[PDB]
């Protein structure tokens, strides 16, 4: 306990979600109009179907909406009133209504009968505020992470709030149907701000998809099309442009097997960790549970990989086997005893390692505890770094450290981190390490009374394996989506006590397998 | 009588009405950025907020929270020479005055029942715009917080921060909190020592939002000087030039790209543009307004040097605006009646803009090879094309020959105005100006001054507001509009 890092009284502060991320669904005419102030002056059943499916369906396969896992739909009072009483609430979704007039009971009182009220009791909530207040409520443990995706559907006032800060920064996707008509009957309008405009607040909107022009079977042959707009993700673009550079200009190298590689030397990337943001790459899914479990394992100063494999994390299995250890001369280590790797050096630098069973408390230099104490007392210190690169210990490690050094910096109450990585597998390793040092920085922020800032990633030998070239090249076609967020469901007394189940990654919508 | 003019729609003032007025911020912080009697800071505070570039017709405004008003020791309040704007949900302007002396300071205080935004709405109204030169936010924590977030942050022209040795935080560039704004220091002072007890250490900072649009211009001036080809003209006048460039300028939200690193003669810009739109050719209509830009090209001597021997002084022939409104019409003299003569390109564009926004032929030219020999000067800005997106009107200007020092900033302003006026005539909001340059040059005599101007950090652009409207486009007068919050650098 004396050797552990005690979390400050402000643990959940500076990590708590202010607003839940959301997507937006809207239909417009070509003049950008949405309604007359009361209803919608066109009828395209095909769009009503799309609206239903996009807001109703969960991500993935064979899904079933439920009280424990469902989508939420946020609307204004006038939008609620525009739904015919028999068709409301919107089935299979949590209906969040914004209103200063009506309470949650008032909304139920507007339902035809008691049977409908008793049944749909759990599926209707009133918020006395705007969309921001709703996102604050949907950021609550009761709703986060039970609600998979929030959808704003909400009408001009709510749309306007959605497209302006602070809410627009939480907007992951705009699903926009355009009706080919110029309706004069429209009094309410909708517009998305353009790339370099003041109103865009630094967001660059671009289309992921646009459909062909379609014809409605509504009797009027009305033309319409679909668009999905997403906020340009320049941070993931860094990683993609590096991959592309490696393919096009990288030197051919061969590793310690004769396995071919394309590589460059010297690169740098940056990622915002502010306001719960988590740089998990979207163009290819990251094994977050592995990232999380292993980072905690590092932080504890652990060396027994069986603690990972017992948790279904098999990333170290091949490097912990009898055959592999033996091939490094480590004939005395039991299987899965990796030696004094990584987090052992973080917590116990220079300590004399023999086996994982030994008790290393207070042995070596605890670099992480030293950093935490410095951060809370003199955050402007320029020596706040730790290393796993220990030439004295290297020969007795299963693997020499890859991500080998990290340095901290503080500005405006924000903690930033620079990672140094000597050898960077772009296809699989790099996205994993970005997620890993994002988590670390967030946890150190919580341990020190600071808000998370930025992750800087310095790469040495950045490379793409021979068999990754073609997959990675097809991945380059994908337009990066908005990043997920990290949320803590509970806290701990000590940093070392944190569990993978204490936190949840929300609003992670990566592209399917290549 | 007015059948050949362009009638404005009912929605004239809608697309150019000022929602919020621009402002600057003054704050004193400790070494941790938090929130004590440094007289030099008080003198600075007074000088910045009080001084004009002061009367009930021409003064600065100061916006403050209620408790900041409370913390000003009575008799120092109201702050002299400034309109005092106090934000309060509890106190009216009568209440504030009751706390005071009275009578003569009635015209000096106003309570606003709301936040900074609501106060900026009020100051944007004709009563306080442009009668108030600069708005200063000095108000407490809650007011500063509102100042450094949208919508208000988009109207913040400068931050004057004294650091002396609730937290005041300027969002770092690239941050979501920054909202696309890049804050940077125009100036930072040496660490100064106060004259008092304790020998207090303190320094001044002036932070400004990076003007990347004016940087295009300065980046081009720089490239022309460092890399431009040398030419000496028919008179032996030296020039440095490059060929082919392009700049963009936003016109949204009343924004006016008047360059700040070197003052632009706005009044001349505006009078001349209106003169173009009217199809005018008699430059004496401008000189009789104190705009003398065409004098050296309208004189008998110059006219004769172009062999234009039958034109009376200041009659320039079928130049510019004549081609805009009467393309290909036969020109005799300026006083002749040209109604219905030639092709009215402006009116055709206006009608197309309202009926078929996506048309790709919405352009006009002054480049008329048939009429060039009869012009005092061939057109420099010779083609403009229009474009509509998201209810916004955009414009592309083509300029064959571009004097970077004096001509170019003038023409940016000129076509900025044009686009604003055409949007008003067509039911659209101003979008973007795109400016294509041909032979872009800096004169030998401008190299040194231009090089010094390059040291100056571009400031935030001013705004154009319309004080009154007109029934016809051609009826617009320079007095109908005002440029607000234009704070250019002094002479080179
Ligand atoms: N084309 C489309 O895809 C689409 C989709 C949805 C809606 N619409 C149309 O949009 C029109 C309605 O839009 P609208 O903007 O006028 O109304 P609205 O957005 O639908 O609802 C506004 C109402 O929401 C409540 N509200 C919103 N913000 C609030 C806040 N900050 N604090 C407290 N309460 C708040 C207020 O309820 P109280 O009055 O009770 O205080 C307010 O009157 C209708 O014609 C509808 O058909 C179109
Ligand atoms: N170091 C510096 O440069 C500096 C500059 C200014 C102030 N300060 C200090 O800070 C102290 C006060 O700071 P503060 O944080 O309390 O801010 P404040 O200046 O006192 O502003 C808060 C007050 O302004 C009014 N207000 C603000 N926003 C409003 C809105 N949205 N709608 C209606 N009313 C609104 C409210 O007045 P009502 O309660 O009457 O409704 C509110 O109580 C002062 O004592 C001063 O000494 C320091
Ligand atoms: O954390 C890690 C660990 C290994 N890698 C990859 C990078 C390299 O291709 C191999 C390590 O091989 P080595 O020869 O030890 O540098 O694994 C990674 O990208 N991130
Ligand atoms: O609107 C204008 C008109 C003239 N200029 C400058 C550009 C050229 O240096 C001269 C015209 O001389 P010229 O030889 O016709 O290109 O004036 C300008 O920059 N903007």
């Amino acid at each position: 306990s004396l050797f552990k890092i005690r979390m400050p009284e402000t643990v959940a502060e500076g990590t708590r979600l202010a607003l839940r991320a959301f997507s937006l669904v809207v239909a417009v005419d070509e003049r950008g109009g949405i309604g007359d102030g009361r209803s919608i002056p066109w009828n395209v059943p095909e769009d009503m179907k799309f609206f239903r499916d996009v807001t109703t369906k969960l991500r993935g396969k064979n899904v079933k909406p439920s009280p424990a896992k469902r989508n939420a739909v946020v609307m204004g009072r006038k939008t609620w009133d525009s739904i015919p009483p028999k068709f409301r609430p919107l089935p299979g979704r949590l209906n969040v209504v914004l209103s200063s007039t009506l309470t949650t009971q008032h909304l139920l009182d507007g339902l035809p009968d008691e049977e409908k009220r008793n049944l749909h009791a759990d599926s209707i909530v009133a918020v006395n505020g705007g969309l921001e207040q709703a996102l604050q409520l949907l950021a609550s443990p009761n709703y986060t992470p039970s609600i998979e995706t929030v959808y704003c559907i909400g009408g001009g006032s709510v749309y306007a709030e959605a497209l302006r800060p602070p809410c627009v920064h939480l907007l992951q996707a705009i699903y926009r149907t355009t009706i080919r008509a110029s309706e004069s009957s429209c009094s309410v309008f909708f517009r998305v701000p353009e790339s370099g405009t003041e109103a865009a607040a630094g967001i660059e909107w671009q289309r992921e998809t646009i459909s062909e022009e379609l014809t409605s079977a509504n009797g009027n042959e009305t033309k319409y099309y679909f668009e999905k707009l997403i906020p340009r993700n320049r941070e993931e673009e860094q990683y993609l442009s590096l991959v592309d550079r490696i393919i096009r200009e990288g030197n051919v190298k061969h590793d310690r097997t004769g396995v071919g590689t394309l590589s460059i030397f010297g690169a740098q990337m940056r990622f915002s960790l502010r306001n719960n943001r988590l740089p998990l790459l979207t163009t290819k899914r990251v094994f977050w549970r592995g990232v999380c479990e292993e980072l905690l394992w590092f932080l504890r100063g652990e060396t027994y990989a069986k603690k990972l494999s017992d948790k279904g994390v098999h990333i170290w299995d091949d490097n912990g086997s009898r055959a592999f250890l033996d091939s490094r001369g480590l004939t005395e280590y039991e299987e899965m005893d990796l030696g004094p790797v990584y987090g052992f050096q973080w917590r116990h630098f220079g300590a004399a390692y023999t086996h994982h069973d030994a008790n290393y408390d207070g042995q070596g230099v605890d670099q992480i505890k030293a950093i935490v104490e410095t951060l809370k007392t003199n955050p402007d210190d320029r020596r706040m770094l730790f290393t796993a690169w220990n030439p004295s210990a290297l020969p007795r490690m299963a693997l020499p450290p890859c991500h080998l050094l990290a340095q901290f910096y503080v500005s405006n109450g924000e903690l930033s981190c620079m990672l140094y990585q000597r050898s960077c597998d772009m296809g699989l390793g790099v996205p994993f390490n970005i997620a890993s040092y994002a988590l670390l920085t967030i946890l150190i922020a919580k341990a020190t009374g600071l808000r998370p800032g930025e992750l800087v990633h310095t790469l040495g030998d950045a490379h793409v394996y021979s068999n990754h070239v073609e997959p990675c090249n097809e991945q380059l076609k994908r337009v990066p989506r908005a990043f997920p967020y990290l949320v803590f469901r509970r806290e701990r007394e000590f940093l070392e006590d944190y569990e993978e189940g204490d936190m949840e990654v929300i609003d992670y919508a990566p592209y399917p397998p290549i």
